[PDB]
């Protein structure tokens, strides 16, 4: 309501399944939400921040976040937002990564709060042991191939080609949505824009199987200059302080372009509406000063690296 | 070689991937083949005979038949030859059906032979335990959505609607082919016409997985009147002498359409060209003796039920 509006003011809402319905749920109850992360590398990078930070905004508003590490789905591969078929990673490799990603995630959430402690989950737990028979009958039966073919992630690759492995991926994330709803009271799933189709599939699964849940997507981070975000010439800014140092990390933020800066304060910091506007005024009135950028860099660096790393 | 030539002669060959290549293995080796049967009911019916009597003709030629009972594919359902989506049977049921279907295959094959005893298998054994992830990584990666989409069982239902469940069936029958190939030297798979799609998917798996194997299908059983083969007023003709009695059974056969009779002698009996021809002359030459239909009925009744039963059916009839 006020959280949804704020998110909205912050430009963190791309699409929602039912705005009026979610907003009433948010204002009424303590909502249990989830967002999943597939280990595709040994580190999360700045492109995952928006989604994590948003999970934390919800925790600050009193909701209960569940970050999910795709220990199983990571072995399959999401065609979502990918232009070509991907090579399969080794279980041993995906396993190692999971562990690393599980650690990063945990820096952003509160596992001790009362009322809404966070949780970190790995879908390997419930998919790892799923046999083919049960999957096909219990999940598979509820989806038509048509339904499936019309999803962007598949519709996008039909000229290129897609494997049955990657085409099936959405049933898996559909299943995670259903499990978490069943065991955890989860009624909201968040994700990046390309996740829309996987999100609406999970929802269709609960609906055909039960009879009460929502989806919301976060817009991709944009560069006013029309460039690509997190794209340096030292490559990727990782949240792994040994791949990308605090220095390096902090320097990245400080060099944020004036045209981008405020948008970035809104997406990435926990500053108030009122605080951000000040900064806006100061950029107008005294940009040589570069106050907005300096705040951004300290705020983000603290969040990702801690106060010590800030020093 | 000769077995092909005679299958061909009996009109039992509808399609084969590589005749030339197959005729060569048959003539050159003792081929291990398989045919699958899904328990969609407690008993097999006469729609099942052509494939079962063919397995038997192979075994007679000296190859080794493997009949697989669809312990696990029976729980998924094959869209092939079905114009709509089926209801999922329940495990306990399907399993009840498999035990029963396992006993009927057993009478058409020789487990005793020298060189090629028949074997009966149940795919629940390798699929019951398969996990989603191995399934999807190890099998799935090999198949494009395009390849699956061009199948007739799918193309045919894109209108009426097909679940991902029935969509995926072909991966399981393709996996059976591979499994048998690896563990039993199975190089040939047969089935009725509608299995053509499922048979070729099996060979793609193997080819994409190994780098050797064949498929053959038998034509669908027809009636010169264009009505449905094996459909009574009573329903279906079962192979279970407790669903359909020997008498009921026998009667079904003596009653074949004159037009249908020689064709059926070819598909359903172990008589010779020579003999078949005879009965054919008899029928042009004296069709009221109903010569043909009698042999047929006697022949199929003995195969399915034994002479004691034939004795009896001949009696109360
Ligand atoms: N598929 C998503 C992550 C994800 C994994 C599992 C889930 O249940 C939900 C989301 C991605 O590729 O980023
Ligand atoms: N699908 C076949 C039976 C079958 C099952 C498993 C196989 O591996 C092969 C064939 C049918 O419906 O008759």
């Amino acid at each position: 309501m006020d959280l949804l509006a704020e998110l909205q003011w912050r430009g963190l809402v791309n699409q929602t399944t039912d705005e009026d319905g979610l907003r009433k749920l948010l204002n009424e109850e303590r909502v249990t939400l989830y967002c999943g992360f597939d280990p595709t590398a040994d580190s999360l990078h700045i492109g995952h921040l928006a989604t994590i930070l948003t999970m934390r905004r919800f925790q600050q508003a009193g909701h209960r976040p569940i970050a999910l590490v795709g220990g199983a789905t990571g072995l399959i591969g999401d065609p979502s937002g990918k232009k070509s078929e991907r090579t399969l990673n080794a279980k041993e490799t995906v396993e190692a990564w999971s562990a690393r990603i599980k650690e990063q995630l945990g820096r952003f959430l509160d596992f001790e709060a009362d009322g809404n402690p966070a949780k970190i989950k790995n879908n390997y737990d419930w998919i790892g042991p799923l046999d083919v028979i049960t999957f096909l009958r219990d999940v598979g039966k509820h989806f038509s191939v048509n339904y499936m073919m019309a999803k962007e992630s598949v519709q996008s690759r039909i000229e290129t080609g897609i494997s049955f492995t990657e085409f099936s991926y959405m049933m898996l994330q559909a299943y995670d949505f259903l499990r978490l709803y069943e065991t955890e009271g989860c009624r909201l799933q968040i994700g990046g824009s390309d996740q829309w189709g996987n999100i609406t599939a999970g929802l269709e699964l609960i609906r055909k199987t039960k009879g009460r849940a929502f989806g919301l997507t976060i817009p991709l981070v944009t560069k006013a200059d029309g460039t690509k975000f997190g794209k340096t010439e030292s490559g990727t800014i990782w949240l792994d302080k040994e791949k990308t140092s605090p220095y390096e990390f902090y320097q990245f933020w400080i060099n944020t372009d004036d045209r981008d800066v405020i948008r970035y304060l809104k997406y990435f910091t926990f500053l108030s509406k009122e605080e951000i506007e000040a900064l806006e005024q100061e950029l107008r009135e005294a940009p040589e000063k570069r106050a907005a950028q300096k705040t951004l860099a300290e705020e983000v660096t603290k969040l990702v690296h801690g106060e010590e790393a800030l020093r």
